[PDB]
């Protein structure tokens, strides 16, 4: 049973590189994270930041999440993010992702004590 906070980490965070180094950067780290598993995952977004950083946007611009929630945080500043979205040629177990490389603000859900982000909204 994964907490909520260490599925975000699994999920998003990828401070090992500062952007998405090929094409291929999200067939890997779809793979690698185990979101292929059961289905392909059809979206997903790594944030390029330290985990610090990324934790302290639950900090900054209280915002609208899109379900309508309010413990959404938008960051400040930009942040590196890579984008994975499934292609047509998606097909399960055969997985296959189109990868982009951007730096955007960032509005994550946070919630708990420690207060960390649990959830990725959106960028901007």
């Amino acid at each position: 049973k994964e907490t909520a906070a260490a599925k975000f980490e699994r999920q998003h965070m990828d401070s090992s590189t500062s952007a998405a180094s090929s094409s291929n950067y999200c067939n890997q780290m779809m793979k690698s994270r185990n979101l292929t598993k059961d289905r392909c995952k059809p979206v997903n977004t790594f944030v390029h930041e330290s985990l610090a950083d990324v934790q302290a946007v639950c900090s900054q611009k209280n915002v609208a999440c899109k379900n309508g929630q309010t413990n959404c945080y938008q960051s400040y500043s930009t942040m590196s993010i890579t984008d994975c979205r499934e292609t047509g040629s998606s097909k399960y177990p055969n997985c296959a992702y189109k990868t982009t490389q951007a730096n955007k603000h960032i509005i994550v859900a946070c919630e708990g004590n420690p207060y960390v982000p649990v959830h990725f909204d959106a960028s901007v």
